[PDB]
């Protein structure tokens, strides 16, 4: 539904312009959100724009960020300048639960999120992530959000709004509150599952992204008897 062109290549100092091409069924009032990871770090927010056309930045970033949208094209645009190494990175477009396949730049010439960072489980046992903010207990007002990434930079939304399920999503994810946590409880894990998980949490006006929970599903099949 989502799908990011951009350069492959960005010069050292020059701009890179990112297109979001969305296509497909959509519920109007949750914007289009650019999200970055550069190869063995973390998820890193860029920035927003909203349905009526505000935007909303990362403010360590703002100043060499710009979002824009042409609703008689159906796309949403990234503009970063002055690019440097440390921009090497895919970059994503969001939308609620869905994420693009990402696109590679290679540059070539706050409140925090905290996860465990690994869990343990074996198929059809219960297991609970959890999600905390440095800033206090997480409320409603942080709309946990919950995705799963799979090998090939598979992003995929899990859990919007602390607990509003994603269509097609197993019915076994389901988000809730539990105590000072957002938590994500993955209700008979499968083998399937085994994956990497991110909570983010909204705080007025920005995205923070956790820094993830490796999931392990230890399990082998046995013989069936009917």
């Amino acid at each position: 539904q989502l799908k990011e062109s951009g350069p492959g290549l960005v010069a050292p100092s020059q701009s890179l312009s990112i297109t979001c091409t969305v296509s497909g069924l959509s519920l109007p009032g949750y914007g289009v959100n650019w999200v970055r990871q550069p190869p063995g770090k973390g998820l890193e927010w860029l920035g927003m724009i909203w349905d009526d056309g505000r935007t909303d930045y990362n403010s360590a970033l703002k100043s060499r960020l710009s979002i824009s949208k042409d609703n008689s094209k159906s796309q949403v645009f990234l503009k970063m300048n002055s690019l440097q190494t440390d921009d090497t990175a895919r970059y994503y477009c969001v939308r609620n639960v869905y994420w693009g396949q990402g696109t590679l730049v290679t540059v070539s010439a706050q409140a925090v999120v905290t996860q465990e960072s690994a869990l343990t489980t074996s198929p059809g046992e219960t297991v609970t992530l959890t999600c905390r903010s440095s800033t206090g207990a997480v409320t409603t007002s942080n709309y946990a959000n919950w995705v799963q990434e799979k090998p090939d930079h598979l992003f995929s939304g899990l859990i919007s709004g602390t607990n509003n399920r994603a269509p097609g999503v197993p019915a076994r994810f389901s988000g809730s509150l539990i105590g000072d946590t957002a938590a994500l409880t993955i209700t008979g894990a499968q083998t399937e599952d085994e994956a990497i998980y991110f909570c983010a949490l909204w705080y007025s006006n920005h995205w923070v992204f956790g820094g993830g929970s490796k999931l392990t599903v230890l399990g082998s099949h046995h013989h069936h008897h009917h």
